[PDB]
């Protein structure tokens, strides 16, 4: 349930963050904490808390990342081996109504709605996985039962 395959764009990211975390965040949230102790009492004032949440979950993230930078693997891949849906590839899908949605297969570790927004270790991505430019594809789920048609492999 946890895939190390990451693009070798979000894997960009995932440095940017730690670099953005630990050398221009920390400065930030660490200044806040200080003085809200050198303004007063612990409990009423809320600033001195949400800042030192931020810090305990900002330290956090720091710390995932370090290790997902070492563990996490780079699928740098081109055209070449093509047609077949596998990894970063943009799909296009059908629905007999007419219900029409674009995806790109990428890791979960760093997706959000900017660059792919699909899950490798996702149900449609397992369905979709390697499927030829026009199958059959099906998806099951609590209430969710689905059926979805290939339509067109673009890899760039």
């Amino acid at each position: 349930m946890k895939t190390p395959l990451v693009t070798r764009e979000g894997y960009e990211k995932l440095k940017q963050e730690l670099n953005y975390l630990w050398r221009e965040e920390r400065p930030e949230v660490t200044k806040k904490v200080t003085w809200a102790a050198s303004l007063g009492d612990r409990s009423e004032n809320a600033d001195y808390q949400y800042n030192k949440k931020r810090l305990r979950e900002i330290d956090r993230r720091v710390r995932y990342l370090t290790k997902c930078m070492e563990n996490l693997k780079i699928v740098d891949y081109s055209p070449q081996q093509e047609g077949k849906v596998f990894f970063g590839a943009w799909v296009e899908i059908e629905n007999d109504d007419g219900v029409t949605h674009r995806f790109r297969i990428v890791g979960y570790d760093e997706i959000f709605g900017r660059k792919d927004y699909i899950s490798i270790d996702s149900p449609m991505a397992r369905a979709l996985l390697k499927k030829e430019v026009g199958d059959l594809a099906v998806v099951n789920t609590p209430a969710g039962e689905a059926s979805w048609y290939v339509n067109a492999i673009e890899y760039v």
